[PDB]
This record gives C-alpha cells, structure tokens and sequence, in this order.
C-alpha cells in the first residue's frame, strides 16, 4: 500500500524489510547503504542470526529481486541526494544510526519523502512513539520526523504502563542484559564510550541507557521516576529488561502476574506477551512482540517492591514495531 | 603452619590451592578428586581462565609435587574413607559441590579432620561466615562445620553492610549477571533446573541465587528484606552484583559512593574495593577482593532508591576468602 | 511402519526423533534416558540450536505426547532392562555414547530388539555403514549390531569416494574444525582426553579422531591411505572437513569441482551436495545432507595435491542418516 | 637507541609498544591513530586480551606518559602529514592496515622517516622478512620499505624451513585456524570479503590467505610448492597452523619431531619452540615466539606425507618480531 524506503540496510534495516514482507499494506521500493546490490542481496539472503530468508532473492542491475518484486538500491552517503520523491517514497525508515538528529533526518523530507521514522532515540524529533502506548498522540499535521525509540524502551514501556495504571509506580530502576550490537567493538578499538570500546564477545560490559528516562516520553506520568543501565554480554541477539519498582498499591506476585497476563491478552496483545515457561534468550530469537513477561521471575518484598523480568528480540520485535508504526502513520493520511 | 586438605580439586579447589601458595600460615598437604595425579597436575599447571601457574609442578608416583613439596593425591568418592587424621590434616576445604549438607560434610570430621569449610551455602552447618562481615562470630569451641557462603553473597554482604549501617536498608532486590559454571550444561542436557539445562555459552539464562536471603545469615538485621535472582551469561569467569535498594535516610549519589569508598579504604580494605574507572569484566579476572564497587554506575532516585553495582571474580576472590578463613580459624586454636 | 526405540535422548537422540517425524516409514514408540518425561518434553520442545519444535508436545503420565502420538518414556541405566520386545520395538538407536562396544549394544537384542544402530564408531560391530557409500554391504542375516559411523566419517567418505574413483587417492590427511559437543567440558574438568578437559567455549582444542581411518571400513581401497585429527572450536553446531590428498592423476581445480558436482547431482544426490556460495557455518545449521562441498575453497598445488573442504551439520545430517539407515535396514526384512 | 614511531596504535600497534618497553635498543617516541590521547592511554592500560599493562600510564596534553617517558600522540589520517623527520623518528611501524602498498607506506619516508616496516603482507615492498629465516637478505642501501609478513607466515616459514632442509618438501597445503581480528564484523555488515562480513563470534569462517604463498618470499626454493587457506573462529587471540606436506623421502613422526625440536633448541631458538604438552589456544596467550610445534599432533601417513601443527599468538609473537626486525634494521645503519 504505502511506499517505503529504508536508509541503512543493516540489522534493523534488513529485519524491518523481513517484517515488511509480511505486511501487505507496506511496500519497500528502495533501500540505501554504502555498498552494492550484490552485497546487500547476499546479506539479506543469509543471516547469521535469523537464518536463510524464506524467499527468492537475486540481483538485476542496481536492484534487489525478492519474489519477483524489484527493490531499488542506492548508495548515497548524504541522504539529501536520495531523491525519494522521484520514486514516490512517502515513508522513510532512517536506520543508519548516524542521523538521529532532526536536522539530519529531515534531509529525507527535503529529498521528497513525506514522513521519516528514526529507528532509535532521537534529538529534537517532533514526537516519540511506542506502539501500544502512545500512538494516539501522533499528529499527521505536526509530526513528520518520528522516533520509534529504542528496543529497550519498547520492551519496558508496555509493562510499565500496566504496572502504573493498576498499581501506580512511585519510583523504579532497571537493567537490561543486552546482546552486543554493531555499535560495539571486536577487539579494543577507539569508542566515545570507553566501555563499548572493549572486546564485545569477551566481557560483561556495563553501559548507559536512556531507555528508563525515555519511557517518560511515552508515559509522562513517569517523568523523573525511572532510571537504569545496560550490561552488554556475549550473545548475538535477544535481550531482557529487569525492573525493580516501588508501587503505590500493596500487591502479591499472583496479582502482578495476573494483571500482566490480562494486558497481554487485551489492550497490549501483539505488543506484550506473557510466559510461564522457564526459557532462555535463544528461545526468543525471532519473537515479534516488543515485550514478553517472564512470569516465573516475578517477585515482591513487603508487598511494595516488585521485580518484573521481560524478554525481547531487539532485532525482530523492534523491526515489526517500525513496520506497524509505518502502517499506522499511513492510515492517518499522508 | 596449619595442615589443609582439599576435597574436590576443581575450579575453587585449585584456585584455593593457588591462593594457599601465597599464605605461609596454610599448608595444603593433600587433595582428593576422581582422577589421577597426572590429570590434576596438568589442570593445576594450565588454566584456561587464570593462565599458567607460576610454580614448579610435577608428579612423583601418584602424588603431586609443587615447588619441592609433595602433595598426597587421593581418589575416594566417599569422604568417610579419606582418613584425614592419619596425615595430620586439621582443616578440610569441601569443594566438590556434592557435600554441602552437614551429614556429608561431617564425614571429614569422622575421618579425622578438626574443621570443615564448605565452599558454598550449606545445610545444618554450625555457622555461615563472610570475611569482613561476621568472622568475629566464629566460636572455635562450638563451630566445626563452617560455610563460607557463595561468591555472590561474599560480593553483596560487604557493601550491604555499609549501606545498612550508614543509611539503613528498608528492602531491596538484586540480580547477579554471572559467568557460567560447571553446574551448567554445554548443549541442552537434563538438569534439575530446566534453565541451567540449556547451552551455557549460547544464551542469557535466568536462574536462582540464594545470595539475597543468605545475606541474612551474616547480617541478621537484613532478614526478610532482600531477594534476587541470577542471569548466567556466556563469559567463563567474573560476575557482577546489581542491587536496587530503598534506603531509610535520604541520600545523594556522592554520599553513597563516599561511604563505600571509606569502607573500602578502611575496615573492609582487602575485602571491598572501590573503582571510578569505566572497566569491563575481563579487567577483574584475577582480582582477589570479594567485591569492587563500580562507582560510575551508582545512581539514586528521590534520594530514597539506590542502585549499587559491584564486580567480583567468583573464582579468585572467593578462593582467597576461603584461605583467609582457614588462617583465621587456625589463629583461634585447633 | 517399523517401530523404533531410542536409547539416549540427547543431541542425536532428539534430532533423530525430529528426522523420524518427517519419515512415514519409521515410528519412534519409546525413548530411554536418565530423567523424567517432563524434562525430556521440555528439552524436545525448546532446542538452543535448532529452535522451537514445530509440533504439539505434552506429557501424559510417564509418557510423552507428540502430535497425538504417545511416546513411552523409560529411565533404565542398564539397556538390558529396556524390554523392547514387549512393546514391539524392532530397531533400537543406541545414542547414549556409553554402549559402543558390541557386548553392550547387544544388550538391546537380549531385551527383545532385532537390530541396533550405534550412532557412532563402534567396537566389534557386525558392520559399519555410511549411507551412499556401502549400505549395499548390509546383510540382514548376519548384521544385527550396526554402526552408522561418526558424522565426520559421513562427511568425508562420500567425497573421498568421488576423488578416489575419478583421480585415485595415493594418500591424504584431514582435519575437521568441529563445533564443541557434550563430551567436552564447560570449565577445565577431569577428562581422559586432557585436551577435551579444557573450557570448550574458550579455545581451539586439538583432539584425535578416527574418521580418517574409519573411512577404510566403508571404502576398503582407502585402507592405510588416510589419517587426520580434529580441532574443537567455540561454536555450538556445524563442522567442516578439510582434506588434503596426493592424487594419482594430475588435475585442475575446475576438474575436481566438476566431478564433485556431477556426483552431487547424480550418484550421491541427497548425501553429497555442492555449493559455490561464500557461506559460513551458521548457514549450514539445519542442513540434512551428509556433506556439502565448499567449491570456492577447492585448491590444487603442483597438479597432484588437492584440498577439498566440506560442510556438515554434525547433528542434523547425521541424524537423518540414522533414520535413512533404519528405513533401509527395515526394507531388507526384520 | 633507535627512535621509532607507530602508525596505527591498534592490536599490533599497542602490543608492539609493549614489546618495545622490554627492548632497551628501541625507543617509541610517537604514535599516531584517529582518536585522542585519553582514549589511547585507556586502551593501552587495560587490554581485554593481555590484561593490565604493568607500567604507569597517564596523559599530558597530546602525549602519553609511560613510566615518566613522554610519548607524542598524533591524529593525522594522512601519513604524509606526520612529520617524522622533525622529531627524529627513523623507523616507522605501519600498522593501520590501510597502507600496505609501497606507494602509501612510502608516505612515511616523504615525511622524514628513514625506514618503514609494514606489519603485514605488502604490495611492491622492497623486501619481505621473517626473522630467523631471511633477515640476512636485508640490504640497508636498497631496502627502505620492508614487510614483516603476516603472523601466519611467521609461524609457517620457520618450520617449513626445517622440514625442507631436513627432508625436502615436494609440495604442501596449509590451513590456519585463526582467532577473529578487527578486520571482521560483529554482526553481518558489508565487507569486500563476503565471508568476513558475517558475525565473527558465531561461525567458523573460511577466508583466503596468501601466507603459504608468501613463504616463497623468504624461502625462494619453496616457490610454487605451497598454498593454503584460513578459518576464522570465535576466539579473541592465538591461532594455529596446520601443514600437510609431501616429502622427498620417507620419515616417521619421531624423526620429524626430533628435527623440529633440534632446530628450536638450536638455530631457531627464540623463533621456533617445541612442545610435547597437550595444550589448547588459551595456553599460548602471551607466547613471544613465532611458532611452537604441537609435537603430539605430528602425524605421518604412508611414509611420505606429514602433518605438522604449530601454535602462534598472532598479537604477541608477531609484535615481538616487529621489534626484533626494527633492532636488526637499525644495527645495519640508518
Ligand atoms: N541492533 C539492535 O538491537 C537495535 C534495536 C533498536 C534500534 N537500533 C538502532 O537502529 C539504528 C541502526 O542500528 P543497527 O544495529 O541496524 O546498525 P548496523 O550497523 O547493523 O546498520 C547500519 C547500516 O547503515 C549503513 N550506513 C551507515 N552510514 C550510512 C550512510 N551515511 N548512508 C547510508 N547508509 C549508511 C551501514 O552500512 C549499515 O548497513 C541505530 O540508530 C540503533 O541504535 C538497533
Ligand atoms: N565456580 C564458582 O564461581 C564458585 C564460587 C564459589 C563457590 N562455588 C562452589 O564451590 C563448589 C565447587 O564448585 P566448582 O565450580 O569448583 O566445581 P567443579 O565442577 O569445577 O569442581 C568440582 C570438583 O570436585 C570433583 N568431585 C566431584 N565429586 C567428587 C567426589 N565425590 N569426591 C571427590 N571429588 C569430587 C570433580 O571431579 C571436580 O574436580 C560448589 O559447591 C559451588 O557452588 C563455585
Ligand atoms: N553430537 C554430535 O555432533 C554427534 C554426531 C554424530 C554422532 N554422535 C555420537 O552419538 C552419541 C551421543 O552423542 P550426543 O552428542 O547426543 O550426546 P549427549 O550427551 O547429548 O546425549 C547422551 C544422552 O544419553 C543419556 N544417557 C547417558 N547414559 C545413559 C544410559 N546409561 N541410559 C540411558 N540414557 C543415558 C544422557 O542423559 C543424554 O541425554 C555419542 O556416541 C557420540 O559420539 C554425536
Ligand atoms: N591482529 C593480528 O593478529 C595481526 C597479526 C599480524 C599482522 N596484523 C596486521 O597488522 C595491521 C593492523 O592490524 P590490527 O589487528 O592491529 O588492527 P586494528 O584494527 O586493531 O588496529 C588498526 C589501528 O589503526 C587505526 N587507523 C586506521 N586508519 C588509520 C589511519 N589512516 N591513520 C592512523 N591510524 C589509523 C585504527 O584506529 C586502529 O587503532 C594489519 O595490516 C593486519 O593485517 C594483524
């Protein structure tokens, strides 16, 4: 239905493409990176994390060919030269990781695009959205550069929403044991973050995260009530959020879990899931939801302090949300 | 000085041996396991985590020879047959992981030993000790089966003591992002804990930890106030404790860090350490302290909820504490 | 059609079960291990390597239930008490790793089974078979305890057969860069093989392998002409054989590759595959063939010496061959 | 004694710096990279692979301060702006990986340096040297841009030299199971080499190498007789060479090992080592020799074909050879 372009055909760019392949209302007509079609096709076909792409992939000139459909391949380092308008691209998924500033992402609009979805926390964006939490705040008239936040925020926000509405969150802190990403390093290389500069597959690497405070962007009532950190570990994909919060209402483990299960079946179905199985990260590789409560981990002290653990495939879940947001934004008229 | 025997020459047994080599007051004269001297000598000399042992290691008959001293090698799976008495062994380090219950650990006493140190949380032990927290409670007359707790409790207890004494802990929850251990599995094998049954180097594995509740054993005032869990990750060694606690007094990050640093350079020197550097797990491999505060991670919300993160080499640190405890127990008379 | 029993429901045991689910001619009616039905069910449903099993799995009493079919679960350490006869099991897949000697595997026969397939190299087996190479040598009247060799031998034999037949192998050496298995150790632990005793996910570990010499059992003309070793590395599954051989004829890379593809498309279709794609180990996870030639790696030096590289999913490919062998054996009369 | 500059303060650059701190004849007065002094100092102080540097490290403006010594820090992307001459730098270690072509490496000469050592195979270099094999071929008057070959070639050449002199090599093929390096990728990213584009810590990754070919550069008699490949695996450091060669005469494992042991204790002392211990990769971390024979792995088939396996710490060993070459080149006059 709506024509979409993807700038930065990497981990999120390609997984967003995989997700788009399952959404008939979304059509990816062009992608942009810093290599050639042959390379992007090879990477799209064979994935070290999600296996071979269950589709036909080939190349024809500067175009990828998936199931007969041709996708234009561009290699413009400067997004202002993408000429999105000429090929009718309305929504651009900005996932290079280099253009999170509005002034930069806005270059896509200058190139003829209508809307831009930054696949990460942004700066000076017109608004930040987390599907299932605040998409109703999207304004087609005033919002052109939208942030889909981070995978961590998309995992926490949904169940933070439930805990707050049902029991009221006074204050809380979280840690996300997160798999490594391409923003880290193989073997001790320069990095603005001296922790992320260290060999990713050899250590537990503490690093900051704005996910806790970013939750306030989608749930204003939580402003100043949350904070947290991250710990990158030697796993290629799938992460988990560990939240410890003080509640206004006195609760039991059963009550907390019941409320999370109810939200997973109702308001947040497809966004928040609920599991009573003793699973591990590998089990969630490929999961499309944004957050899956690990019910067995739920605990409470004095009926006022609770710990909630939730899984999330930082690649697949987030990419699906990006597509859901694309379709949602389009449904409001471009 | 004091004659020591080690039952279960594994990760702790061997690292305890390395630490013993550095203390003139403790002499390891015999070790017991389930293999021959050739095998134990090879494992002792070459370590995948701690490098080559800086000492001369050889074999005479079926006994070990380290720096000119002969170490008797036994291979009895039933501790009752160890005859520690015949060779003047007074203190036995029980580190097989199979004899944490008093009925099993006491067999060493039945066999001639005077004191037994269980290298883990125990059952029906005379007392559980964490050096730097409650070794003063040790009574040579009434205590014969002693537990040195777990590495996690040895990491948490030291700073929980500082936090409670200086600000007062109302309640709190912790999570330890822990390296995998020999209790886990290489590739999905049967295990009582269905999570620990899964490929250890492939996932983030949520599992239990008695550390939080065990802290009450050495700090009774914290009874019923703490709880937690563990996340086993793909690293071979070094772990980290993440504590989120509600304090009684209002505090600032600087006040919390100052108290921890004071204790680290004061009363808990050698046990608790304090670091303001942005380091990673590999950097703590070989660390001999029981707990190192990652000061850069300390945070506070509403001046009441605090997060404290502490590193610990679960093998080296704990092993050193086992030896310190042995020397301490010996100093009180056998 | 034929009722099959699996002794040792581990990596091979369970992956053989998966393969059997896709073969209407073989029905697994019972499995034996050292744990309960709940544990085996959990392990069968969630695999850290091959993902979630696409089938309904539940427990009923002390039995398993897969897609409405009930699978009997036993927990007999001694195979002689399995009572295969009483439940009509004619073929037993011996995959515990503890009964590779004929006298031990034969205990299944005393228990009522008619044929035993040892899922590994054996001792005193009536015959060793590699599907696609010598199944024609199987004699229903004289062969009751059959070995399906190792995964490495199943990978090498097929193309060693092609090379010898087309160009004649004078002599050769092979090395298999093999993923770790459950016969190794998580962290330096006693092991008859001092190399396999070392932390499996931490090093490149040289270890012996009888695959090269075993090829002689399925290809007699190669007796005394091949030898090799293995190198265990930090990967969970998928291995690769590296064969260097002196040939009788002088050849070119194109000639060698062409002959391998001819065999893959004809004589050994389904057993030997041919690939001209620049892939990596992850890409072969799930591959059901016994051997896939990495054509881009083929190399020839000074006309007479060649290097051929072939991939193989040591779990999936081998398990499918076990099932193919069971079906083949059954087609000859039980 | 001789003033040295390091271009590309990375894995080799920093480890070369470590080796130089041990050689009184080599004085590193400046290093160049693409970051700030604080970052380089931090990376030099804490190494994820080799541990904390045993020296005092601090920063003073644009200088590193190691044990009171001032080390100038530059950040010039273009080698021609380095002005080595102005600071008396005579020998430059080119270890960025971007200037292996003579035309590029020569830029250091234009900037005032007298000699350039390319820490890798090069293009149109004046000469390629492997200490212990052909340093005697270095000509101070004609050789200004020298290559110290690869770590792999430094491992193979020394023992290939012994085998050829003692038995005569007809032809041979090699494979080096190599730890991953910074030229690879964390998670499937564009790369000219489609194999190296794949997640490095997740697969066995075949990749080409001219190491066996480069041997002819230092041992001209082996021209056209060798070739090989590489296999990158999930280990951070330490690699191993696996050579299979056809000899001009029949030999036994004992004779091959005896000749290798003799050379390691004689002519190649310090370059070639010999071990009869059953070790693994982690055991060689820190090894300063270029090649250590794993005697237990030596094999021979049909009298004329041998397999020799040798270990090498690709970072430490090679870095030491770089320093050795610098001292050697200086001793010949600048
Ligand atoms: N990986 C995750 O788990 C995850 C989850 C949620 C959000 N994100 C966010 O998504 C963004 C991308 O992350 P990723 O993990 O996919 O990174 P990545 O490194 O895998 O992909 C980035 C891609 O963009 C390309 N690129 C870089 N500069 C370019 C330019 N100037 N023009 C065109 N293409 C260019 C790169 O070649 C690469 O293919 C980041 O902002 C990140 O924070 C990542
Ligand atoms: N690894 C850590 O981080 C850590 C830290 C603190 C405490 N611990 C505790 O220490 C104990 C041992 O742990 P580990 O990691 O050293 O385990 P391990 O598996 O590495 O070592 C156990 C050793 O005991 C031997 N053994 C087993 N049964 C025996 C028996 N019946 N008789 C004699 N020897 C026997 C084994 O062969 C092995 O060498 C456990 O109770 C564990 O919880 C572990
Ligand atoms: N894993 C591979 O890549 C591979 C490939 C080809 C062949 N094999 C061979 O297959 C065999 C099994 O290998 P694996 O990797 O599946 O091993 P594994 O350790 O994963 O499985 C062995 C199973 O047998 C069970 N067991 C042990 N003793 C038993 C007994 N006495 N009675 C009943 N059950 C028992 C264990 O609990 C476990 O579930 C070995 O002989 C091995 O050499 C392995
Ligand atoms: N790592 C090994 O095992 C090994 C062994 C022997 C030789 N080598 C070779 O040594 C070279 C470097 O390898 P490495 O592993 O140290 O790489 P690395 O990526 O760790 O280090 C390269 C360094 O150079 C810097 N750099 C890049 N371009 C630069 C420029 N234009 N100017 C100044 N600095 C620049 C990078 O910031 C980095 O610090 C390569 O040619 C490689 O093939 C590597």
């Amino acid at each position: 239905a709506v024509k979409v372009g993807i700038n930065g055909f990497g981990r999120i760019g390609r997984n967003v493409f995989r997700a788009a392949l399952k959404n008939p209302d979304i059509e990816v007509v062009a992608v942009n990176d810093l290599t050639d079609a042959n390379t992007l096709a090879h990477l799209l076909k064979y994935d070290s994390v999600h296996g071979r792409l269950d589709a036909e992939v080939s190349v024809n000139g500067n175009n990828l060919v998936v199931n007969g459909k041709e996708i234009i391949v561009k290699a413009e380092r400067d997004p202002e030269n993408l000429a999105w308008g000429e090929i009718g691209v309305d929504i651009v998924v900005e996932s290079t990781g280099r253009f999170t500033k509005r002034e930069d992402a806005a270059k896509h609009l200058e190139a003829g695009a209508k809307k831009v979805i930054i696949s990460a926390p942004a700066k000076n964006e017109d608004i930040t959205i987390v599907m299932g939490v605040n998409q109703d705040k999207y304004d087609p008239k005033a919002h052109h550069v939208i942030s889909n936040a981070s995978a961590t925020t998309n995992c926490l926000a949904p169940f933070a929403k439930v805990l707050h509405e049902q029991f009221g969150i006074v204050r809380g802190m979280m840690t996300t044991v997160h798999s490594y990403t391409n923003d880290q390093r193989i073997l001790d290389l320069p990095h603005k973050d001296l922790r992320r500069a260290r060999a990713a597959a050899e250590s537990i690497i503490p690093t900051t995260t704005g996910a806790a405070k970013a939750v306030a962007l989608v749930l204003p009532e939580l402003k100043g009530k949350l904070n947290g950190m991250a710990m990158r570990v030697p796993t290629p994909n799938v992460s988990v959020v560990d939240l410890v919060a003080e509640l206004e209402k006195e609760v039991t483990v059963e009550e907390v879990n019941a409320a999370l299960k109810a939200a997973a079946e109702g308001e947040l179905k497809g966004i928040l899931a609920y599991s009573e199985e003793p699973l591990v990260s590998r089990d969630y590789n490929g999961s499309t939801v944004s957050s899956t409560i690990d019910a067995l981990s739920t605990m409470v002290i004095d009926g006022k302090m609770v710990k909630v653990v939730s899984w999330y495939d930082n690649e697949t879940g987030y990419s699906h949300r990006v597509v859901d947001l694309a379709a949602y934004i389009a449904s409001k008229g471009l």
